[PDB]
């Protein structure tokens, strides 16, 4: 029932670059989201053992959250763009697959899939 280590944040086997998306998906798309009055629950990993939710890393075997993207995005983990709105999927995905239609946390996350999709909308084109 114990936590898994957290997502790796940081790589040092893997070039950098500063990209038109890349400053988009922090400075607008993850900064916006992280403001949000929703945005604590999804702002590190899930806590599986300080929750009660023994089958969670049964269920969950891609976990993700806001606050690894951030450290991500932060440290240049991601060379596309791509790769950092799957791990914003995910996270949304985990959430849908764990929890029920009409749970809180399922509302919740909704609420920021919504404002996500509406900040991609604008996401910058590719060099
Ligand atoms: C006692 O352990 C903790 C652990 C983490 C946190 C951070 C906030 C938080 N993190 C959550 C993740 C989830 C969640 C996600 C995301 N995916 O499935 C589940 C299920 C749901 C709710 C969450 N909440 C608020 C929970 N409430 C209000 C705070 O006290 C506990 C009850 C607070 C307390």
């Amino acid at each position: 029932s114990m936590n898994p280590p957290p997502p790796e944040t940081s790589n040092p086997n893997k070039p950098k670059r500063q990209t038109n998306q890349l400053q988009y998906l922090l400075r607008v798309v993850l900064k916006t989201l992280w403001k949000h009055q929703f945005a604590w629950p999804f702002q590190q990993p899930v806590d599986a053992v300080k929750l009660n939710l023994p089958d969670y890393y049964k269920i969950i075997k891609t976990p993700m959250d806001m606050g690894t993207i951030k450290k991500r995005l932060e440290n240049n983990y991601y060379w596309n763009a791509q790769e950092c709105i799957q791990d914003f999927n995910t996270m949304f995905t985990n959430c849908y697959i764990y929890n029920k239609p009409g749970d809180d946390i399922v509302l919740m996350a909704e609420a920021l899939e919504k404002l996500f999709l509406q900040k991609i909308n604008e996401l910058p084109t590719e060099e």
